[PDB]
């Protein structure tokens, strides 16, 4: 709470309000438009490049060397 926490704190951003409507729309495309975009941002209130950086993690993700890192 205050004191003799290892770091559980800033952990992942996007609520799963928000990132429910990401998941969604990446299984369907791993790149969305400047269409979707817009969309997506007045749903879960993300910025345009907010989402665009999750939904890059999400492909790079296995693109780079290191499946189970983090």
């Amino acid at each position: 709470g205050s004191s003799g926490s290892s770091g559980r704190k800033k952990r992942i951003p996007y609520s799963k309000g928000q990132l429910r409507e990401l998941e969604r729309e990446y299984a369907a495309n791993k790149f969305i438009t400047k269409d979707k975009r817009r969309k997506i941002s007045a749903a879960t209130s993300l910025s345009e490049r907010q989402i665009t950086i999750w939904f890059q993690n999400r492909r790079v993700k296995e693109k780079k060397s290191g499946p189970s890192s983090g």
